[PDB]
């Protein structure tokens, strides 16, 4: 009846125990040598402890130290900054990240603070080169933000080939929807992006063979507006916990769902994790 | 009612005008001040010289002091990184490209050059930091690659508004496709891109209200997919031998314009659309880059 079930929890619990035993192979190879994750953090935000908490679990179990910095909520873009340069000179930290958002007193431009930050040691994919490399096909050379990689690997779960499909991207941050859209295009899929001026988007999304839905609007995409067979990747966290998509609708139109919680959520982090490991081999390579 | 024409030539024209008040306001605005570009050359193509020849000319007409630096053939890439560090640390050069393809009889990573130059004089826009801020949404200070930005300004003077049409672009290249997606994007359309392996390209091409094509495949785009009512942008030059011409050849686009014209709103025809507001775009990135630097 209902849309196979996209299991996120099974899939990255799967990811993450190859990368667990990748980095212990290569602590076999090379001995005392410990990749190293790094997350710094402005202010104290709830959500954002919360979400450091599950980055720090996820690396510890693979295998990888991890280190988190907290500044206080008074700190200015140059104290951030400086510790931007500390980490990127930094021999030991191979990756690291800016959890988002700052929660400062103090405007701290953003943009500025993530462009600093080493391109090699770009884990989360967020700077201008990496996000210029993905947005222009370049993808040997490049950190892809986390939350797309992982809506990818969601997809490819499925077995159908992406190559020739209409696919359809609501939203267009940088965190999400925007590289979302530079995957799926580079993927060979022809791609529709939305957002908020977006006319007719119950038609647009009837378009979608393959649906990313990364809005923050709750249960905002109708299952009726999903096209027979979709496979549909709900990116949403609104709060009970639910995702952008009336779930109960559009398990009954698509063909493949991803569930909320436990579809996108726990594949970002197996991403990060993935990534932080690549940092660490190529620093060895 | 068939198409508004949107003459590129008419257009580009009315463009260089205005930069030119532009440039001479500036100067006396703030005396001394020389908006200035610099055009990297390795090699002597024939092609590249008639290029830049344009570029240079256009630019002094305008009141841009223009820089062209020529290497030879023996140039090796370490030469080019020299060079390309010295226009980077030159602060009285607000903008400088690289000519493109290098003519060189070693071997030069061209992606590593181009990746040498400080995005905020990168006026031809395809440095992949560039890339990556419109990609991202940063239009108020990144630079646009000419083509694109040149057909932004064509649908801009159809005066009708882009936010929430629905926007087609065929051709994902770094020099056209994908940057106008991001144009195209961050005007609040609605956008579909297509490429080669895109699967019934006329059914998507006809949801188009906005359609920028960009394949350099001769008139594949035919009339009848052509949206009624659409902005029909065609990037394309595609050269075919016709006799009738003075040089015995023609000029086409990547879209059969003439039953395209029957269905289009307004429709850029090749020759003398796309084409000519190139050079134009171009200055029009040098003068936002002093700007910038004068601020
Ligand atoms: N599990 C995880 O680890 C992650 C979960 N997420 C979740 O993904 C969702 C989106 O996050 P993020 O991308 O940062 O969000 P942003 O709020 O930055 O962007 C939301 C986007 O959705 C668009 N949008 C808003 N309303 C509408 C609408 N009515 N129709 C169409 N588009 C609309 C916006 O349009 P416009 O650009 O016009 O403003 C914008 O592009 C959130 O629920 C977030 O919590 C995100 C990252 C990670
Ligand atoms: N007037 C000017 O100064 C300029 C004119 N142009 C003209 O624009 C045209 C394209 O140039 P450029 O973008 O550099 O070219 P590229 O060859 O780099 O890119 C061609 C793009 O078109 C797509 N394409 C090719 N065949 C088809 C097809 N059959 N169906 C759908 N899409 C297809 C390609 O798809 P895929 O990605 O899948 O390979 C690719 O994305 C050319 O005619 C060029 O001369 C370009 C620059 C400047």
């Amino acid at each position: 009846a209902p849309a196979e079930i996209l299991n996120g929890k099974e899939i990255s619990a799967q990811i993450r125990a190859r990368l667990k035993n990748q980095v212990t192979q290569l602590k076999e190879q090379v001995p005392g040598f410990t990749p190293r994750l790094a997350i710094l953090q402005v202010g104290n935000r709830d959500d954002s402890n919360l979400y450091i908490n599950v980055k720090l679990k996820a690396a510890e179990e693979i295998g990888i130290k991890a280190t988190h910095i907290k500044l206080p909520r008074t700190t200015t873009e140059s104290e951030v900054m400086k510790y931007i340069t500390s980490l990127n000179e930094d021999s030991t930290v191979h990756g690291f990240l800016v959890q988002l958002p700052l929660d400062s007193e103090n405007s701290i431009n953003t943009e500025e603070v993530i462009n600093a930050i080493a391109p090699e040691k770009d884990v989360d994919g967020l700077t201008s080169i990496n996000a210029g490399r993905l947005a222009r096909g370049d993808l040997n050379d490049c950190f892809i933000p986390c939350t797309p990689k992982g809506c990818l690997e969601l997809i490819k779960e499925t077995g159908v080939p992406i190559a020739g499909r209409h696919a359809v991207v609501v939203g267009r941050s940088k965190i999400v929807g925007a590289p979302m859209h530079d995957l799926l295009l580079w993927n060979n899929a022809t791609v529709t992006t939305c957002h908020s001026k977006t006319a007719h988007l119950d038609e647009e999304v009837n378009k979608g063979d393959i649906l990313v839905v990364a809005t923050g609007q709750p249960e905002m995409v109708k299952g009726e507006w999903i096209k027979p067979g979709a496979i549909v990747i709900d990116c949403g966290i609104n709060y009970k916990v639910v995702g952008d998509v009336a779930y109960d609708e559009a398990k009954e139109r698509a063909s493949f769902i991803t569930p909320v919680p436990g579809g996108v959520g726990p594949m970002t982090v197996a991403m990060l994790m993935q990534s932080t490991v690549e940092s660490a081999k190529r620093f060895l390579e």
